[PDB]
Parts: C-alpha cells; sequence; structure tokens
C-alpha cells in the first residue's frame, strides 16, 4: 500500500464512476490521488490480501462481512467526533459496532423490494401465493410473472425467512452462534414454495443476477426483485417500472435481511487520516453521495441531510417499507458461513437434486460449523497382537509435539518385553517377543528408514516393502498457527529438514517444482515476515500435505492443475486418511491422547503424560493481524484443525461415557 495515496474497493453492482468523481474532487483539494475499484470477489479477497501489506485502503461491503474482518484486526476502530456521528443516523451506526467498537463508517441502508413493469402489470400481486395464476396468464402473452437472482441467497432469504427462518436466534443480548434457524418449518415452506415454483415451471433454477436483469429490462417478465443499485439499468432501458413492497407469504410480510453498505479502513493502511479525511469530509455530505447516488442508487443514506432530500422518492419509500419488514443482518464472523451453507442448500433443492428437507439439514449443519460422524467413525477398537504381524506405525509431523509422542512410545508402555531403550543411544530395539522384528515402525525404533519425516504418501508407499501385516498408522496434530511459530523458530535456529526425500509417483521433486526458501545452509536467523514471505515455505499447510495422498494433486507439480481444484482434494484427502487412521492425538489434550490411545490399543502407560503450556509458540506475541495472516498461510490446515478436533473430543466423549456405562453394569451385576 503506497503512502500519500489512497486505493478504495467497492462491488461491481455500486457507483463507482460516481465514487470516483468524488475522488477527483478530493484529489484537487488535496493532491492525493485516489484509485477506485471493484475486483471480482472482493470481500473474499480482502482478509487474504489485508492480513499481508497489500489491499485497499477502504473497502466497502455490506455490514455482515465487517465483524469477520474486525475479529481479524483487519481493520481500524474509527474514530468519529461526536458531532460527526450525529450527522447519521444512529441505526446505521449500530450496523457498523463490533464489540462494543466502531469499524467502519455507515454509507446507506439497501432492502431488497419487488419491482414491476407498469406496462404489463399495473398492479403488482400482493402474495407470492397468487403469482403462479399470473404467470399462467402472462405466459400465454408470450411473458414471465417473475424472473430474479436464484443464485445468491441474499434474494430468496426474503421468502425463506417469511414464516419463520432465521440465521442465528437474538437472545440475552448476543446472537446464539448455535441456535441456527435455517431448517425450522417457517424455512422449510418458504423454500417448498420456491422449489414448486420451478418444478411447475413458473422459474428456472439456472436464473441469476444476469438473466433477470436482461429479461426484465427487455420486457420479457412482468416483475424482478432486486436492491436499489439495480434503478439504473432500468431506467437506462426506459422500462416503465415501480418499486413496492415484496409480497407475503402464507400472510406474512417476505422479510429481507437488511444491509447498511459500509466503508471500513485497512488496519494495515499508512494513509488512516486520509481516509477519515475522504470519508468523513468528501463522501459522507450532499455533493459526495448525490454524486454516487446519481451513478448507482444507494437506497436510504445514512447522512440524516441528504436522507431528508431523497425521502420523497416512493421507490426509496418502498425500500424503507421492506426494510422495516426485514431484520437488520447480525454483522458476527459466522454471517460468511450462514451464507455459503444456504447458497449451497437452495441451489440443490432448486435444482431438484435434493429435497427441501435435506438440503435444508445440511444447511443447518454447515451455518453452526458442526460435524456430524457415524459410530464407526468414533469406535476405534484394535485387538493389537503383538505376537502376531500387527505394526504401529507413527508418522511424525513437524512440530506437533511427536518427539515427546515418540518417546512415549518407546519408554512409557507396560509391556512383558517392553523396547530396549539403552542409556545414551538415540534408538531402542522394540522386538516381538522372542522375535528380531519389530512391532512399532518409528523415528526412535526403526528410524527414518522411509525418509526424515515421511508423510503418508511416502510411509505408505514404502513401509509394507521395507517390512517384509496389519498396520496401524497415528499421529499427532497440533493447532496451525502454534505449530507454524513453533517451526518458524526451530527454522529460526538450524532446522532445515533438507535430506527429506518427499517421494512421490516414485521420485523426489524438482528444484523447479520445490524451490529452497533459504540461500546457504540454512535458513537460521529468519524473520517471521521473511518465514512468512517464500512462497515454497514447506511449513505452510504442512499437516494437510502430509496426510494427504499427493498422487492425486500431480505430487509437488503446481502447474498441473489450479489452486480452485488442487486444495479440495487435499483437504478431503487428508480428512479421510486421518479419519480411517487407527488412531491420532493432539498436543493441545496430552491426558485425552493418553486415555484414547490406551484405550483404543488396550495397552497402559507407566507414567501420566502432562502438558506444557509454557512451549516456544506461546511465548510469541502476536498481533491479531498477523495471527490472521499465519491462519491464511494454513486455511487447510485451519479447516483439518477444526475437522480434528472435533472427531477426537467426540471420540473422547464417546469412549469414556461407554467406559462409565460398563463400570455400572459391572456393579449392578454383583
Ligand atoms: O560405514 C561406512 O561406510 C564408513 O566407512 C568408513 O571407512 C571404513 C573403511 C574400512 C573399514 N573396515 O572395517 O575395513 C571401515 C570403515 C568411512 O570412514 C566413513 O566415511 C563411512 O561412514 C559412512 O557410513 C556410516 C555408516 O552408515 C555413516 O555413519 C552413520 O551416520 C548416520 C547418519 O548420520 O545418518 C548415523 O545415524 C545417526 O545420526 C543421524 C544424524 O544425527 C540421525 O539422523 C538424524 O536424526 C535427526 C533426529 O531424528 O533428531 C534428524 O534431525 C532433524 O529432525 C529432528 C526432529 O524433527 C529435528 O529436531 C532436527 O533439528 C532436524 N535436523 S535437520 O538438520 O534439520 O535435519 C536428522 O535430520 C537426521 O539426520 C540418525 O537417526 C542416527 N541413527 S542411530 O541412532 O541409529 O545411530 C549412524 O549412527 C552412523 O553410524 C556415515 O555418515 C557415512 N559417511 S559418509 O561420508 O559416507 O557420508
Ligand atoms: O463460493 C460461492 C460464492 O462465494 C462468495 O459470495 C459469498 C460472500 O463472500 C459472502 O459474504 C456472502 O455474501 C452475502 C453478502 O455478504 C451480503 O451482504 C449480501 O450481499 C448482497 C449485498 O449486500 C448487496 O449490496 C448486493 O451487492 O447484492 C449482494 C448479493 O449478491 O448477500 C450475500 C449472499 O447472497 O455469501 C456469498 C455466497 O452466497 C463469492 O463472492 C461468490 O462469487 C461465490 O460464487
Ligand atoms: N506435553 C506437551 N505439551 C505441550 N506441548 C508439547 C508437549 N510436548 C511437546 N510439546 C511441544 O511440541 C513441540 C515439539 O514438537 P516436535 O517434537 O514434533 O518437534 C514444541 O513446541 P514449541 O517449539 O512451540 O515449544 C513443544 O513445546
Ligand atoms: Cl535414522
Ligand atoms: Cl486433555
Ligand atoms: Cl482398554
Ligand atoms: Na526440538
Ligand atoms: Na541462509
Ligand atoms: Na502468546
Amino acid at each position: 500500500i503506497e503512502e500519500g495515496k489512497l486505493v478504495i474497493w467497492i462491488n461491481g453492482d455500486k457507483g463507482y464512476n460516481g465514487l470516483a468523481e468524488v475522488g477527483k474532487k478530493f484529489e484537487k483539494d488535496t493532491g492525493i490521488k485516489v484509485t477506485v475499484e471493484h475486483p471480482d470477489k472482493l470481500e473474499e479477497k480482502f482478509p487474504q490480501v489485508a492480513a499481508t501489506g497489500d489491499g485497499p485502503d477502504i473497502i466497502f461491503w455490506a455490514h455482515d462481512r465487517f465483524g469477520g474482518y474486525a475479529q481479524s484486526g483487519l481493520l481500524a476502530e474509527i474514530t468519529p467526533a461526536a458531532a460527526f456521528q450525529d450527522k447519521l443516523y444512529p441505526f446505521t451506526w449500530d450496523a457498523v459496532r463490533y464489540n462494543g467498537k466502531l469499524i467502519a463508517y455507515p454509507i446507506a441502508v439497501e432492502a431488497l423490494s419487488l419491482i414491476y413493469n407498469k406496462d404489463l402489470l399495473p398492479n403488482p400481486p400482493k402474495t407470492w401465493e397468487e403469482i403462479p395464476a399470473l404467470d399462467k396468464e402472462l405466459k400465454a402473452k408470450g411473458k414471465s410473472a417473475l424472473m430474479f437472482n436464484l443464485q445468491e441467497p441474499y434474494f430468496t432469504w426474503p421468502l425463506i425467512a417469511a414464516d419463520g427462518g432465521y440465521a442465528f436466534k437474538y437472545a440475552a443480548g448476543k446472537y446464539d452462534i448455535k441456535d441456527v434457524g435455517v431448517d425450522n418449518a417457517g424455512a422449510k415452506a418458504g423454500l417448498t414454495f420456491l422449489v414448486d415454483l420451478i418444478k411447475n415451471k413458473h422459474m428456472n433454477a439456472d436464473t441469476d443476477y444476469s438473466i433477470a436483469e436482461a429479461a426484465f429490462n427487455k420486457g420479457e417478465t412482468a416483475m424482478t426483485i432486486n436492491g436499489p443499485w439495480a434503478w439504473s439499468n432500468i431506467d437506462t432501458s426506459a422500462v416503465n417500472y415501480g418499486v413496492t413492497v415484496l409480497p407475503t407469504f402464507k400472510g406474512q410480510p417476505s422479510k429481507p435481511f437488511v444491509g447498511v453498505l459500509s466503508a471500513g479502513i485497512n488496519a494495515a493502511s499508512p494513509n488512516k487520516e486520509l481516509a477519515k479525511e475522504f470519508l468523513e469530509n468528501y463522501l459522507l455530505t450532499d455533493e459526495g453521495l448525490e454524486a454516487v447516488n446519481k451513478d448507482k442508487p444507494l437506497g436510504a443514506v445514512a447522512l440524516k441531510s441528504y436522507e431528508e432530500e431523497l425521502a420523497k422518492d416512493p421507490r426509496i419509500a418502498a425500500t424503507m417499507e421492506n426494510a422495516q419488514k426485514g431484520e437488520i443482518m447480525p454483522n458476527i464472523p459466522q454471517m460468511s458461513a450462514f451464507w455459503y451453507a444456504v447458497r449451497t442448500a437452495v441451489i440443490n433443492a432448486a435444482s431438484g437434486r435434493q429435497t427441501v428437507d435435506a438440503a435444508l439439514a445440511a444447511a443447518q449443519t454447515n451455518a453452526a460449523a458442526k460435524f456430524n460422524f457415524t459410530e464407526r467413525d468414533l469406535t476405534r477398537d484394535v485387538d493389537f497382537n503383538i505376537k502376531g504381524d500387527d505394526v504401529i506405525v507413527f508418522l511424525h509431523i513437524q512440530k506437533t509435539g511427536g518427539t515427546t509422542f515418540g518417546r512415549h512410545l518407546v519408554r512409557n508402555i507396560r509391556l512383558e518385553q517392553p523396547c530396549d531403550c539403552k542409556a545414551g543411544q538415540k534408538k531402542c530395539t522394540c522386538h516381538r517377543p522372542g522375535k528380531q522384528e519389530s512391532w512399532l515402525f518409528s523415528r526412535f525404533s526403526t528410524g527414518w528408514s522411509c525418509g526424515l519425516h515421511a508423510d503418508w504418501t511416502e510411509l505408505t508407499n514404502c513401509v509394507p516393502v521395507i517390512m517384509d501385516r496389519n498396520f496401524y498408522y497415528i499421529t499427532m496434530l497440533r493447532d496451525p498457527v502454534s505449530r507454524y511459530l513453533s517451526e518458524w523458530k526451530h527454522v529460526q535456529r538450524g532446522a532445515t529438514w533438507k535430506t527429506s526425500l518427499h517421494m512421490c509417483d516414485g521420485r523426489s521433486p524438482t528444484q523447479d517444482e520445490l524451490p529452497t526458501c533459504y540461500n546457504g545452509d540454512d535458513w537460521s536467523g529468519v524473520t517471521l515476515h521473511d518465514f512468512m514471505d517464500c512462497p515454497s515455505n514447506l511449513a505452510n499447510n504442512r499437516q494437510v500435505r502430509m496426510l494427504a495422498d499427493l498422487s492425486l494433486v500431480g505430487c509437488y507439480n503446481l502447474s498441473t492443475m489450479n489452486e480452485s481444484e488442487r486444495n479440495p482434494i487435499l483437504l478431503a484427502s487428508a480428512k479421510s486418511n486421518l479419519k480411517n487412521m487407527a488412531f491420532y492425538g493432539l498436543t493441545e489434550f496430552q491426558r485425552k491422547t493418553q486415555y484414547l490411545f490406551e484405550r483404543t490399543f488396550h495397552l497402559r502407560f507407566i507414567s501420566a503424560f502432562t502438558q506444557i503450556n509454557s512451549t516456544r509458540a506461546a511465548n510469541v506475541e502476536l498481533r491479531d493481524d498477523m495471527r490472521s495472516r499465519i491462519e491464511q498461510l494454513n486455511m487447510l490446515d485451519m479447516q483439518l484443525y477444526e475437522f480434528a478436533k472435533d472427531l477426537f473430543l467426540q471420540r473422547y466423549q464417546f469412549v469414556r461415557q461407554r467406559e462409565r456405562q460398563e463400570e455400572r453394569l459391572k456393579r449392578r451385576e454383583e
């Protein structure tokens, strides 16, 4: 981000040419250039790039995205004088308050309305229920009743919410992120009506923003559902149109989620005072908002003076009527997960490929960030026969506490013939009773015989050969930010693991495939910033990479497929291989790890595992923005760990409760 300049991001459906005009006046008065951009998916790109040193100085979006940004430390707190604050409606400052603090400037209130062509339909329907009959009449004239974007849940939510659907329940002063209302009777009724419209061929499941707009603006459909920004193109096409209240469903109003277009300032911006000057003294004025509004209408603006001037517009009046009937959007971080979940459910239900009940049940799970596991997933029962051909394989991922765990395996298990660990020697002899065969494949028993820190790909291709059986794979996982910091500190003190083979499809990677991050013999002394800056850093997503079948993505050759394709494959492969292992533990749960290992393999340790909280990672002082960038560099590991933690904890509770019930039965039979 260049100092002395302003870079602004705003969505492509807003008045970015008018905003540019405000930017030109600012430049006239100050010599500060203002660049407006409208990149695609700006609301996903921003948390990826703000967490580094790129991104815009100012980001525009509806307020629902901003709590997530704020929780990640990506936004400067805004500090407007009480004088300026009173120039805007308090209603709209509420939309941009997060954990007590103001994190953006509110701009305008947006709500969806029903838009109709007065030359085809001078009185629009009051109910969703009468739309099928209307469409039948219109189809005989070569036209349709209604087309609107069915791909974005923003547009279908008003009907889904009408009879009772909700996102997160509000109770006791906060949003309950476990109480999700996307599969209740009301939500199901709303979505069923929409699905029936499609089944009865009054709408098409493929209709998106462009198709609906094109049809309405060409007079092919009598109605659409859209927001104030859409009015400009309708005027461009010279359609004679009205804007009115959304139809009712089962006698209740459609309930649009209400958005406040808001302007946040990047916490990494070196131009924060200029951003505040632009927003307060140029944009949030009658003149500035008029420039934007004349390009694409904002709706009901937040500035009291200019809102009063436009309030007579019946299109805005209709916008306010639908907004009062709807709900202000929560700004909490979980909003994005809600939207993603509903987006997928509506698409699959509307397509007919899944019923409403099944699709909304899946959305409920995803919106509440839950994991459903089968009994088989929670049951890991290994009749481990050390005298037989069973072999335990410990896959050690760097910096997951594998030294501690590996030492437990060779020093701390109660066995008739335990591992023979000679004093002052690194490895131990872990042989079956009376044989020269090992029962444990591990760093401290067999050594690195399949490669230094051999991963799932290397071990599954090498272990069966280098031992000739039942192989029981186990590993440890650690929360990725701590694991990444631990690896940074270890590399900073000389670790390279440069002799790892990284074998996959029968060869090690090429230097072009896997460039070294450092000059010389190691990367000692590296700062956290330079560590994070190397694109080929093997610390990034190490746990997913080392648990996945890397053949599935062309081994280490990043040109074989795109990231959008490689990333979901790696994650699903890692989740599957982890889940289907005999056992895994988590570094942060040493006692539960011990207990589950014991109950999985029917073994007992001599001395209790212990939790060490004062790790080198814990000692790193981590700003929130920097934690967020580490999460972004490790986004696959973040997802894997969330999955693994929940499975691990459900396994612990399952095994404990079974064991507690067995003890009781013993008592109740004596
Ligand atoms: O045998 C020969 O060929 C020798 O022949 C001699 O000449 C003659 C001639 C004639 C006769 N005669 O009788 O007539 C005899 C001999 C030559 O003079 C001589 O050159 C030649 O020697 C070669 O062959 C030797 C036998 O193989 C060999 O010596 C062995 O070396 C092994 C080795 O270095 O690998 C050694 O193994 C032990 O030490 C290793 C090094 O420490 C261990 O491996 C390391 O393990 C680390 C670990 O797990 O902690 C790992 O560290 C990394 O990961 C950890 C965990 O994440 C992290 O904490 C660390 O920070 C991280 N470090 S890193 O730098 O970032 O990687 C290391 O990476 C890994 O290297 C190993 O586990 C030990 N095994 S053991 O316990 O079983 O011993 C072995 O013991 C030696 O015997 C020589 O190396 C050969 N020399 S060469 O010139 O040919 O190369
Ligand atoms: O991978 C699927 C899609 O993912 C992306 O879209 C996501 C967004 O990232 C989420 O933030 C959310 O979008 C919400 C949005 O936050 C909310 O404000 C509202 O957006 C309105 C907006 O307020 C209004 O001003 C106008 O611009 O219309 C918008 C709706 O189009 O509602 C959104 C939900 O529909 O969830 C979506 C997924 O639905 C990504 O951007 C997509 O390209 C991608 O396909
Ligand atoms: N019982 C325990 N409880 C918590 N962390 C532990 C632990 N045993 C080891 N660790 C942590 O695991 C890391 C070592 O992992 P590995 O043996 O795979 O290299 C270290 O992290 P730090 O570097 O942050 O201190 C260490 O502190
Ligand atoms: Cl070794
Ligand atoms: Cl624990
Ligand atoms: Cl047991
Ligand atoms: Na160490
Ligand atoms: Na170096
Ligand atoms: Na800390």
